């Protein structure tokens, strides 16, 4: 499975395919959004859609 890392400020999405790394912007609307730079994020390659830190 893959996997990439969520920005607190720069809320953004970044995984890597295979042998190599890309950048998204998370759509952060109300809790979409990061609290923490460390935490990870999530991005649907087969959905074409990026996904961040969100409450469930």
């Amino acid at each position: 499975k893959f996997g990439g890392e969520c920005s607190l400020k720069h809320n953004t999405c970044t995984y890597l395919k295979g042998g190599k790394n890309h950048v998204v912007n998370c759509g952060s609307a109300a809790n979409k959004k990061c609290k923490s730079d460390r935490h990870h994020c999530e991005y649907d390659e087969h959905h074409k859609r990026v996904d961040c830190q969100t409450p469930v």
